[PDB]
Parts: C-alpha cells; sequence; structure tokens
C-alpha cells in the first residue's frame, strides 16, 4: 500500500527517535513518496502523527476486548488492563513522542481538542470497567469519569516511567497499584 | 565557582533555547571559561546537563524539607507533595529542556543509569512519608519501597498526561487520587 506504508514508516521513526527528531524528509527516503503525497491524506505533520495515535489507540482497544474475556469480574478486568498495558505493542510505546509533541504544540489551539477527543478513547476502558462494576455491585463509584481519568493517567505513568527495570518488576508493581487503587474505591 | 558560573550560565541557556539548541561554545564564552575547563568538569554536554538536574533535585529537596513543616501528619504530607508536584511543573523553567533531554537520551544505559539515581531521589520523599507514616500508625505498609515507587510514578503520570485540562480540574483530580490511594492502604 502507500497511504498505509507511510503511516507505518512514521510510527517506527516516531518510536525509535522522537516526534521532532523524525522529519517528513526522513519518512520519505524509507517510504518512497513525493513530499506532496504526504499532503493530501495528511495535512500537517501533527496530522500524520495525530493520525497514528488514533490507529494505535484503536488497535489497542481492540486487542483488549478480544482479551478481557479472560477476566470474569471487572475487578479482574481492571487488574488485567493495567498488566496488559505493560506488554502490548500498541499506543503506549508512543507515550514518549506524545509527551514531546504536546510540548511543541500546546501553544496552538487545534491541540487541546484532538489531544482531548482522543483522551475519551484512552479512558473509555476504565469508564466501562468502572460503570459496569457499579452496575454489578463490585464497588460504588460516584465520580466515574474522575476515577477513570485518574486511573488511566496513573497507569500510563507506571507503564511509562519505569520503562527499563526488568519487565517482571513492572508487572509486580502494576498489580500492587491495581490492588491499592481498588481497595481505595470501596 | 567558575564551575558554578558554568552551571549557572548553562542552566539559563538551557531554559531559553532548550537542550539540543544550546552549544558548549555559548556556555564557554558566556561563562568566560574554556572548552578545556568545561571538559574537565563535565566531559560532555549531556553530563553537564545531568549535573544541573542534580543541583535542581537538591534545591527541590531543600525546598520540600521546608515546605513540609506545613503538613503536620504524613497523610497531609502525601496530599501536599502531590499537589506541589503538579502545580510547580506548570511553571518549571527547565521542564522543556528536560523533556527534550529524556526523549532523546533514554536509550543510552550510562545516561539512563544516572537518571535513575536521580529519579530515586525523588522517590525517597515518598519513601520517607510512608516509613514515617508507619511509625505513627497513620497506615500500615510492609512494602514501603513498592508503594513509594508506585505513588511516584502514578503521580507523575497524573502530572504529565493531563496538561489539556484547566489547572483547577487537575488539582481536583490529583487530590482525589491522593484520597483513593491513601484510602486503599487500610
Ligand atoms: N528530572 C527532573 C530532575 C530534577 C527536577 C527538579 C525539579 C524541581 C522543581 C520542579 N518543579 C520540577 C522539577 N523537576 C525535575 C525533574
Amino acid at each position: 500500500n502507500l497511504k498505509d506504508k507511510i503511516l507505518g514508516v512514521a510510527k517506527e521513526l516516531f518510536i525509535k527517535n522522537g516526534y521532532n527528531a523524525t522529519t517528513t524528509g526522513e519518512i520519505v527516503k524509507l517510504s518512497e513518496s513525493s513530499k506532496g503525497n504526504l499532503y493530501y491524506h495528511f495535512k500537517t505533520k501533527e496530522n500524520l502523527f495525530l493520525e497514528i495515535l488514533n490507529i494505535e489507540e484503536s488497535k489497542w482497544q481492540e486487542q483488549w476486548k478480544k482479551e478481557q474475556i479472560k477476566c470474569k469480574t471487572n475487578r479482574e478486568k481492571f487488574y488485567l488492563y493495567n498488566e496488559l498495558s505493560l506488554t502490548t505493542e500498541y499506543y503506549y510505546p508512543l507515550q514518549n513522542a506524545i509527551i514531546e509533541f504536546y510540548t511543541e504544540y500546546y501553544k496552538t489551539n487545534s491541540i487541546n481538542e484532538k489531544m482531548n477527543k482522543l483522551e475519551n478513547k484512552y479512558i473509555d476502558a476504565y469508564h466501562v470497567i468502572f460503570k459496569e462494576g457499579n452496575l454489578n455491585g463490585e464497588w460504588s463509584i460516584n465520580d466515574v469519569n474522575a476515577v477513570s481519568k485518574i486511573a488511566a493517567n496513573a497507569v500510563n505513568g507506571i507503564v511509562t516511567f519505569t520503562h527499563e527495570q526488568n519487565i517482571n518488576e513492572r508487572i509486580k508493581l502494576m498489580n500492587k497499584f491495581s490492588q491499592i487503587f481498588l481497595n481505595g474505591l470501596s
């Protein structure tokens, strides 16, 4: 493909290097396409990027759903999303470039929106897990969206700022977190 | 001192033009030193920067040591510390140079090493709060180190990936997170 091979060469660079470090110039040399190509379907560079994120968030949200069946209760679902959060190959590997990208575009306006429309996807899983939990008496959440946002973000943190110490040390902590968090809800 | 003038000057240079942009040449002239002296004190720009970050860390600790008298109980110190982490980052000058530095150096294990020595120092604040909380029976934690690493990274997540929301909502969520987490410890 073309408008899909670019979307893939970019992802690899955005991850390997960073948001800025990777240039549309580069993208082309390893994806063979006139500069203009990147223009029709991808307007700005924060377009091609804000794009990939969508794909990633979707792919991950999908992987989770074809994977949460292994969890009988929501308490189990919560626990599992956070673990899987550490192993996926989706979305999370791009948290870094996201951090950078937001620092180099917070001064514009179209940023706060997209960078908040996608936030609704990001926290969805937690909203479902938490609402359903109320619909199932596992706990009693009055401020679900508050709790869902706090959860999502907290977790992203553990996943993102412990990226190095042996992969199982992470899974350990992550579970202690899911533990403590839930015990604090009810 | 001439070493400190270089640190001083370098810190500012970093604040105004960011990391990747500042050159040791500028640092040399503006601090009235030399390539040689700069080399003897830090070897490289990356180490120079790390040295600054260390100074910053100490200042922060010194500040915390004073700021925490306001919080009588450890439960209180936990709430306050997290609030501070969030509010101060809003106007931290070096923040940008840091984001630029990490998302461009987390690959090297040498610079990824010294970095954890630094992160550990941030984590200690939690460790102290938690250890001291035990000796007053505010809570009963048998895995302080664990909980401490979790809190540090949970909070950091809430700080880094929330920017889009208005400052009050952030402070509001962060306080809720401190409440849930502190509650799930009993
Ligand atoms: N990686 C680092 C190292 C030192 C730091 C020192 C700080 C001091 C005050 C403040 N508000 C934020 C800080 N962030 C740091 C982040």
